[PDB]
């Protein structure tokens, strides 16, 4: 039981576990191998670290007994066969939201309330995820494309369950936040996740460029954010940031992610073509070429976001930048010799 109570976690590795603990806040922290000495409880596992390396437990007087079973029965809706969409990718996610709170140039702007609002939103973003992409229920008639009308509907979603298990019996991580707390942090939750629906990227990237065009700082270079509506905005592109962060790794943990991915599309290009149906871009293995739509992802989706995050914090994010170039040019290299689905 000590090993939980400084874990969160069950580990036959306890030494291992730690030594990867100690990347914690960085962006360099290997989230795979967490995974390997935590009995695959990954996002159990980094989030017990988050909330202890940042005293949200004790801010927001959250009992850990609480959290780890609210966390438990999260991790148990990801799903561990859906190769991309599962409870690591939602560790790392949260682990990078984590980082990017850190980020010198927004020292002291956020409240408490408006950080533990990002790393939970990071934390359940993907809950539940059926391993289809939006379209693909929308173009099946799924009952989740019923029920939340198209719009949003895997974000909707993972809102939704994630929400639910907070009122399941000693889940309630939130009983003693005041309801004002619970109010704000609610609708900050809900704003995040939504922010997540690759749909909305390029009307996201838009909005972040007019606070590039418009930001100002103090003479320490800390970003000087106006009001609520300002702030919202800088966490929402975060937290879409580290969504897209996969590429900004080091090419080891990158090219992990992209054979991941890969499977996941693969798998419902099968279901499309079981089905009879026309097989989605990407998700043909018979047709694909990984490393050009790679180049093409970084080149039109991810490069523009982070230069305009660099944009505006720098120049704390130069370094992911040099790597997010740098990862472009491998895969680049590697070529043997997508945008409607980030629009809209
Ligand atoms: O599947 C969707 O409809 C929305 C979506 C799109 C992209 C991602 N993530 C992702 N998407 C891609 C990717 C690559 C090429 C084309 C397209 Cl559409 C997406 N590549 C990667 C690499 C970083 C691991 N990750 C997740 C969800
Ligand atoms: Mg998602
Ligand atoms: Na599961
Ligand atoms: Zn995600």
């Amino acid at each position: 039981h000590m090993s939980i109570s400084r874990f969160g976690v069950n580990t036959e590795n306890e030494d291992h576990l730690a030594k990867e603990l100690e990347d914690l806040n960085k962006w360099g922290l290997n989230i795979f191998n967490v995974a390997g000495y935590s009995h695959n409880r990954p996002l159990t596992c980094i989030m017990y670290a988050i909330f202890q390396e940042r005293d949200l437990l004790k801010t927001f007087r959250i009992s850990s007994d609480t959290f780890i079973t609210y966390m438990m029965t999260l991790e148990d809706h990801y799903h561990s066969d859906v190769a991309y969409h599962n409870s690591l990718h939602a560790a790392d996610v949260a682990q990078s939201t984590h980082v990017l709170l850190s980020t010198p140039a927004l020292d002291a702007v956020f409240t408490d309330l408006e950080i533990l609002a990002a790393i939970f939103a990071a934390a359940i973003h993907d809950v539940d995820h059926p391993g289809v992409s939006n379209q693909f229920l929308i173009n099946t008639n799924s009952e989740l494309a019923l029920m939340y009308n198209d719009e949003s509907v895997l974000e909707n979603h993972h809102l939704a369950v994630g929400f639910k298990l907070l009122q399941e019996e000693h889940c309630d991580i939130f009983m003693n936040l005041t309801k004002k707390q619970r109010q704000t942090l609610r609708k900050m939750v809900i704003d995040m996740v939504l922010a997540t629906d690759m749909s909305k990227h390029m009307s996201l990237l838009a909005d972040l460029k007019t606070m590039v065009e418009t930001k100002k700082v103090t003479s320490s270079g800390v970003l000087l954010l106006d009001n609520y509506t300002d702030r919202i905005q800088v966490l929402r592109n975060m937290v879409h940031c580290a969504d897209l962060s996969n590429p900004t790794k080091s090419l080891e943990l990158y090219r992990q992610w992209t054979d991941r991915i890969m499977e996941e599309f693969f798998q419902q290009g099968d279901k499309e073509r079981e089905r009879g149906m026309e097989i989605s871009p990407m998700c043909d293995k018979h047709t694909a070429s990984v490393e050009k739509s790679q180049v093409g992802f970084i080149d039109y989706i991810v490069h523009p976001l982070w230069e305009t995050w660099a944009d505006l914090v720098q120049p704390d994010a130069q370094d992911i930048l040099d790597t997010l170039e740098d990862n472009r040019n491998w895969y680049q290299s590697m070529i043997p010799q997508l945008m409607e689905k980030f629009q809209f």
